[PDB]
C-alpha cells in the first residue's frame, strides 16, 4: 500500500533476476541556508560521525587561525586540506609542496598511510611493493593545516593532533558553531587518521554545506561577508575549481564537482556519508527556498557504492542539474551487474520516497 | 512478527553502521529452534547451496565411474580463493572426465582471498575459467553431462538435463514444491537458487543427519549416502572448500569434523553440526542446521555474527571458538595503530 509508506522504508535494493539480494536503509536531509529542513528520508536527523566530509569545516578552524595566510597556501593547497584524496603522485607532490610551506617534514606527520582509495593507484603500488607512509595519507593536506596551524600560533607541533592541543580546541569550537550546536551536542572519536572526527546530527551536516555554498553565493555577488563567511567562499571556490585535489581521477566527489561546473560541492565521508551544498539556482527556487541548500546522506550499513547510486538519485529527484550533467555520473546512479562472463545479472532500484499525504499519516523518523 | 537485530560497529561509542541480522537454528526436519530476524526470509543462497548442487552430481548415473576422491568432491562444493592448489585440483578434475578449460562456462575473477589478489596483480595475472571460485563445481556439471551422453556444451542453460536435475534437487532438500523456489543467475553463469532462509539451515541439518547415519551404520538411501559423502569430504578437505586464512576453513578446521559451513556470496552463512552434547542441550536429539543473511551483504559482519551465534549457542568449547576470535570481534585500529571502535551484538535468540 503506497498511502502509509513510512521512513523506515526508505532503502536502496539490489537484487538478481527481480530477487532481492541486499538492501540497505538511506538517511537524507536536504536543508536551507538557515538549516532548516526541507526534504528528508529515513531519520535525517541520524546522530552521525561525519568523517572526512568534516575536513571543510575543519579546514575553516586552519584558515582562521591568525599567521596561516603567510605561507602562501594556494587554492589547491586548501583543497587538498579538504580532501579525502587518493595518494595519486600529485597529492603526494603537494602534501611535500606544503610541508616546505611551513618549513616541516613528514617525519611531523602524526597520520599513517594506508592502501589508496583508488584502485589504480593500489595496483600500481602493488606492483612495485610499495608501502604507503604519513606522507600517502589521504588525510595528509588536512594534516599539514594543522600543522601550519599550530606553528603560526606558537603551540609547538608535538601533538597537535591531540584534543588538548589549541588547534583541536579551535577545531571543536568552529565545528560546534558551523552546526549551530551546543559543544555538548558534539561528540567526538578517533578517525584513520589518528585526529578527532565528529558526529553531530546528520541534518547539521547539510547545514554545513549549505552555509559554504551561501558563503560562495554572497561573494560572487559582491556583498561584504564577515571573515568567517569570506573564509567559508575561499573553501567553496577552492574544492571547485580544484575537485581532483579533493578526491581525484575517477572519484565520485571529482567527477561531481567537474560536472556541476562551479554550481556545487560535494565530499565523501568514511563508510558511507556524503554532503553537497548547492548555490542559489532555478532548481533550489523550484525547491522552495531562496537561497543556497545543503544535501545530507547516510547509508546506514557502510556501502559506498549504494551512496554514489543514492546520492545521484537524490539530486535527480531534487531536480539539480540536467540530465546531461548528471549523466556523467550515470555509472555511479545504476552500477553494473554483470557476472563473469559478460551477462547482466540484476541492479539496482530506489525504494524510497522523498518527504517534504493524509495529515494522518505519521512519518516517524527511522 | 520478526524482531529488529542488528550488529552494531561504533567509533568511540558512537554508531558508525547497523546491519540487520536473519537467522534461524532448524532440528533435522526443518523445525525451527532459535531465531534472529526474519527466519524464514526468500534469500539467495549462492555458494551455500553449492553442497545441494553437488548432489545432483553425484546422484547422476556414471559419474562414480570418473574416480572422483574427497578432495575433489570438496572442491565441488567450493567458492575456493583461486591457489594454485585449487588450480592444479580443477585441472586434476578436468582430466579425469577427458574435458579441457575451454568447455568451462565461468569465467574468471579477482580472487576471493586479498593475498592471491595481490600476488596476481603484482604478476600481471589475468585470471580465466579454471581460476573461478566455481570452477571445481563446473567440472561436476561438466561430469554429469558426459555420464549421461547429455553433452557439454550448454550444461550451464536451464533447458540441459543436468540443470532440469539440479532445480529438482534443490526443491527436494528443502522440501518445496517446484514453484517455491525461485531462481537467477549467479557470477559463473549458472542458475542460483532463492528459498527461505529456514530452508538453507534445513539442507545443512540433513548434511550433518547424513553424517551421523552413516557413522552409525544405519539403513541409509543412496541420497543420504551420498550426503553423508558431501559432508565427509567438505570436513576433511576444508582447504578445498575455501583456502588459507578462509572462515569456512578455520572454522571446519576448528571444529575437526563435528560440523560443516559454507559461504554464500553477499553475506548468507549456513552450518550444520552432527549431533553433540551442544545440540542435546538445545533441546534436539539429532543434527542441527544454522543459516544467516545479512541483509546489507558486509562479510565481515557476516563472519562475527556466526562466530558470535556459535558463542551463543554454545557449539564448540570456548579453546574450539577461540581460534575464530579475529572473526569474532574484528580489528579496529586506526593507520597509527591506536583503537578506535569495536562491535557488539545487542540482539537476543529468540525460541
Ligand atoms: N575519507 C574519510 O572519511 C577518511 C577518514 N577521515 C579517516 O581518516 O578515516
Ligand atoms: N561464493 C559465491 O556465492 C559465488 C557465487 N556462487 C557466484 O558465482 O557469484
Ligand atoms: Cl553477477
Ligand atoms: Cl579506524
Amino acid at each position: 500500500d503506497p498511502f502509509t509508506m513510512t521512513p523506515s522504508e526508505d532503502f536502496v535494493v539490489t537484487d538478481r533476476g527481480g530477487i532481492v539480494e541486499n538492501s540497505h536503509r538511506v538517511h537524507a536531509a536536504v536543508v536551507d541556508a538557515k538549516g532548516r529542513l526541507l526534504y528528508a528520508l529515513g531519520n535525517p536527523t541520524r546522530m552521525t560521525l561525519a568523517r572526512s566530509a568534516a575536513k571543510p569545516a575543519q579546514a575553516l578552524a586552519i584558515l582562521e587561525t591568525e599567521g596561516v595566510a603567510g605561507y602562501g597556501f594556494d587554492d589547491a593547497d586548501i583543497a587538498l586540506m579538504c580532501a579525502s584524496h587518493s595518494s595519486e603522485d600529485r597529492h603526494i607532490a603537494r602534501t611535500r609542496a606544503m610541508l616546505s610551506k611551513i618549513k616541516a617534514e613528514e617525519a611531523d606527520l602524526r597520520c599513517g598511510g594506508h592502501p589508496s582509495l583508488s584502485e589504480m593507484v593500489n595496483r600500481s603500488w602493488i606492483k612495485q611493493d610499495f608501502i604507503p607512509t604519513a606522507v600517502c595519507s589521504n588525510c595528509s593536506g588536512h594534516h599539514v593545516g594543522m600543522l601550519a596551524g599550530a606553528r603560526a600560533i606558537g603551540a609547538g607541533t608535538d601533538g597537535y593532533h591531540l584534543p588538548d592541543h589549541p588547534m583541536q580546541g579551535r577545531v571543536k569550537r568552529t565545528v560546534a558553531e558551523l552546526c549551530d550546536l551546543d559543544a555538548g551536542d558534539v561528540e567526538w572519536g578517533t578517525d584513520g587518521c589518528n585526529l578527532p572526527t565528529p558526529a553531530f546530527p546528520l541534518d547539521r551536516l547539510g547545514r554545513i554545506y549549505a552555509k559554504l555554498a551561501s558563503a560562495a553565493d554572497g561573494s560572487d555577488a559582491g556583498e561584504g561577508q564577515s571573515t568567517r563567511c569570506a573564509a567559508l567562499a575561499h573553501i567553496f571556490r577552492a574544492m571547485a575549481r580544484h575537485p581532483e585535489m579533493v578526491a581525484g581521477e575517477g572519484r565520485y566527489c571529482t567527477m561531481l564537482m567537474r560536472a556541476f561546473d562551479g554550481a556545487l560541492v560535494g565530499k565523501l565521508g568514511a563508510d558511507a556519508s556524503y554532503a553537497i551544498g548547492v548555490r542559489a539556482s532555478d532548481a533550489t527556487r523550484q525547491l522552495g527556498t531562496d537561497g543556497a541548500l545543503g544535501i545530507s546522506v547516510k547509508i546506514e550499513d557502510g556501502n559506498l557504492e549504494m551512496l554514489y547510486a543514492v546520492v545521484t538519485e537524490l539530486l535527480e529527484r531534487l531536480g539539480i542539474g540536467s540530465p546531461d550533467v548528471r549523466s556523467q555520473l550515470a555509472s555511479f546512479h545504476h552500477p553494473q551487474r554483470v557476472n563473469t562472463m559478460g551477462v547482466t545479472t540484476g541492479g539496482v532500484s530506489f525504494p524510497f520516497k522523498l518527504r517534504g499525504d493524509d495529515p494522518r499519516l505519521a512519518a516517524v523518523a527511522r
